[PDB]
């Protein structure tokens, strides 16, 4: 699911953004480039420190979407690219998703989507 | 509104997200952090050349979410900060607010977002 340009963007650093719905509107929260850990099996778990009104919002719909880029990749037509990726989300506390990112010690939980498309918009 | 912290990110290079309510849940879209142009009056002006499907969200409900950071400014507790912008958003195709992004030869339009706030999250 995920291409191998989406990996060269997580060698380089940046600010992702993950979009959830909420009651009254979309809701959007950031984490970095560097902090993503890709499992197999077309995961990816983000490190939580706060993240509440995501996690209220992702309890209600787990559908997320999530973005990031690089100006230091190829894109299409020229320097630069990034991916929407859309998936299904969920907070873990233990297990295995959950140790992939306990080295983070501010990490209250893991954040793991599994991501059903990566779309590379540039 | 619009903070010197934001400005200083803006000197830097970076994926910026724009989230807006569509039909079925959130879109998610970006652009770059050199692409926003600021004017007086809270706005935040970003070249449309894409974005048709972020327009007619924006055409339902005009609120919208904008994420952006950096990992070379200092944000309260080290290195590193972004920012969370929610605001309002109209699209122009004439005037002094699309002469502001012009420049950008491939524009069909300006996003332009009046900011209601801007919150440091880091
Ligand atoms: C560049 C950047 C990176 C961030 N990294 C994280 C992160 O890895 N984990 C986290 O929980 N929050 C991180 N934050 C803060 C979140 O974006 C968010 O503001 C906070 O977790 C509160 O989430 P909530 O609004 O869903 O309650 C980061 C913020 C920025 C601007
Ligand atoms: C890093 C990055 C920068 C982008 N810059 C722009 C931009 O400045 N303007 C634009 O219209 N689309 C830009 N795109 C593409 C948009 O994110 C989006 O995929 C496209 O405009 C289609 O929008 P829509 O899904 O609302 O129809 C960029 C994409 C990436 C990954
Ligand atoms: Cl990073
Ligand atoms: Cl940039």
């Amino acid at each position: 699911m995920l291409p191998g340009t989406f990996f060269e963007v997580l060698k380089n650093t940046g600010v992702v953004a993950i979009a959830t719905q909420g009651e009254d509107g979309p809701h959007l929260v950031n984490t970095w480039n560097s902090y993503l850990k890709v499992l197999d099996g077309n995961r990816i778990v983000v490190p939580v420190g706060g993240m509440h009104k995501t996690e209220a919002n992702v309890a209600r719909d787990e559908r997320v979407l999530m973005t990031l880029g690089s100006r230091k990749v190829a894109g299409r037509n020229g320097p630069g690219t990034g991916f929407l990726i859309r998936g299904s989300a969920a907070f873990r506390t233990d297990g295995p998703e959950f140790e992939a990112i306990a080295r983070f010690k501010w990490a209250r939980a893991a954040l793991v989507i599994t991501v059903v498309s990566a779309e590379q918009t540039l």
